């Protein structure tokens, strides 16, 4: 189970580097996809975490 969190994500990681297809090309089909499926991931999980710090202060554990 604890596991499947960082896999869950690297998962996803592997997503990011992938749906954006950046590197690869990013000829201009790829581009428009891109920004819409990994930053569905980029948005959420940047988001989350500046919000997982901003609640270090809020929570305090």
């Amino acid at each position: 189970l604890p596991a499947r969190v960082g896999l869950g994500i690297t998962t996803v990681l592997t997503l990011t580097t992938q749906s954006s297809g950046s590197r690869a090309s990013l000829p201009k089909v790829s581009y428009v996809k891109a920004i819409d499926i990994w930053l569905a991931v980029c948005l959420l999980f940047v988001f989350s975490a500046l919000l997982e710090y901003a609640a270090v202060n809020f929570v305090s554990r």
